[PDB]
């Protein structure tokens, strides 16, 4: 009933490597709605970036909205479906 999920972040070219290194690994219960799992990842992303907000501001990143922005999680086939390997983007595929 639990699956190990590893995320490749495609949120923002300026910070995806930091998120890939710090907050990419998750354990997810099989029946979790993808929309609920997305909020778990978003929470972890904000916790990871808020401590370096003084570096992000001059890189042109405002974290204000990120907390409430919609995060899209999808699998290698671009489907909104829990998988061992998933992508995180602010934009749906299509």
């Amino acid at each position: 009933m639990y699956k190990s999920v590893n995320i490749t972040f495609e949120l923002d070219e300026r910070i995806d490597k930091v998120l890939n290194e710090k907050c990419s690994a998750y354990t997810v219960e099989l029946g979790t709605e993808v929309n609920e799992f997305a909020c778990v990842v978003a929470d972890a992303v904000i916790k990871t970036l808020q401590p370096v907000s003084e570096l992000l501001t001059p890189l042109g990143i405002d974290l204000d909205e990120w907390s409430m922005a919609t995060y899209y999680l999808f699998d290698e086939s671009g489907e909104f479906k829990l998988a061992s390997h998933m992508y995180c983007s602010f934009y749906p595929p299509d």
